[PDB]
């Protein structure tokens, strides 16, 4: 008997829609509330036939299912996707995180519930966002996906829709009022993502909303998250709007020029100059934002960094003197937790 449980979940994840109604044909009711419900195990991951043919997009099959069989909804199991199992996933959850739209109006036509949440709180909603398909994320919203539902560590739609790249999603949930300032376990906002990656269209689209300055719970910024990361235009684009006069758009414009000389991504000593040294030209424009320079560093030789416009035009070559001061700069200016899968 359960060997027809296989048959039946296999034909449902192949997709073979008549070869599944031939077994589920003739059956009794005991039986195919057995059938359908039974949770075989495809390795470590769990799930049940309708779960299985949503999360493979097989609509014909989950029609049948659904039109003819009674299944039930809520029905969860433990899916994997790129590699991890998601624990708590309905079928809705799978088919909105696979992007197979046509699957996810039959589910919420019948009933399913938008608002689930995986055991991380993962609204199929999330799933949708992280994937990045516009259509069902409109469709969802369109039926009551509350978009405040924020995973385990209070990571939004919003911020995993920043940090992926999804640009159009981004405008969307920001059309539907999503909160551009709201917080992660860390104290990330939607923009610090967006500007760690780079998503300068996004980063324009969150201004455009509102989007606050908020400090992290490191205590950066989205200013100094772009500068730490490289973004010299996400940089450039955040520094073009109301800011910290000029000591926190100062100590973004020597950290980004400390970036371009200690990593390989840019390794450009050409543009550590001339951010460090628009930084510095910044300071000596009153009279004066002195720099609180850090005793010399037994690493770095003495090499003490520089403080007047003098001292480090001094360093317009001499590359080693500038890698150091790189070095230094970061560490006097120094010295993302769950916000990346679908959970």
């Amino acid at each position: 008997m359960e060997g027809l449980a296989g048959y039946v979940y296999k034909a449902a994840s192949e997709g073979k829609v008549l070869t599944l109604a031939a077994l589920l044909l003739n059956r009794s009711e005991s039986d195919i509330r057995y059938l359908l419900g039974y949770v075989s195990q495809q390795g470590g991951q769990r799930s049940t036939p309708l779960i299985i043919a949503a999360r493979n997009g097989h609509a014909k099959v989950v029609r049948l299912l659904l039109e003819h069989y009674r299944v039930q909804t809520q029905q969860t199991g433990t899916v994997r996707f790129d590699g991890y199992v998601i624990d708590g996933a309905t079928a809705l959850w799978c088919a909105a995180g696979a992007g197979h739209f046509e699957v996810v109006k039959l589910l919420v036509s019948h009933g399913a519930n938008v608002n689930h949440t995986t055991v991380t709180n993962s609204t199929p909603l999330r799933a949708a966002c992280f994937d990045g398909r516009l259509d069902i994320v409109k469709y969802l919203v369109e039926n009551n996906a509350n978009i405040s539902i924020a995973n385990k560590y209070d990571n939004t739609c919003l911020m995993i829709a920043a940090y992926k790249g999804h640009t159009d999603v981004v405008r969307y949930l920001l059309e539907q009022r999503a909160d551009p300032n709201a917080k992660a376990h860390c104290g990330a906002t939607a923009l610090h993502f967006a500007a760690e990656a780079g998503h300068i269209d996004i980063v324009k689209e969150l201004i455009k909303w509102r989007a606050a300055i908020v400090v992290n719970g490191h205590g950066m910024t989205p200013l100094k998250v772009a500068a730490e990361s490289c973004k010299a235009d996400v940089v450039e684009l955040l520094l073009s709007h109301a800011d910290c006069d000029r000591r926190s758009r100062i100590e973004a414009l020597e950290l980004l020029g400390a970036s371009f000389a200690n990593d390989r991504e840019n390794y450009d000593i050409i543009k550590t100059y001339h951010y460090l040294y628009l930084a510095m030209l910044e300071r000596f424009q009153d009279g004066i934002l002195e720099k609180e320079v850090l005793p010399p560093i037994h690493a770095y030789g003495n090499r003490t960094e520089c403080r007047n416009p003098q001292e480090l035009e001094s360093i317009r070559q001499d590359r080693d003197a500038l890698h150091m001061e790189g070095l230094i700069v970061r560490e006097r200016i120094l010295g993302y937790r769950g916000a990346v899968y679908a959970d």
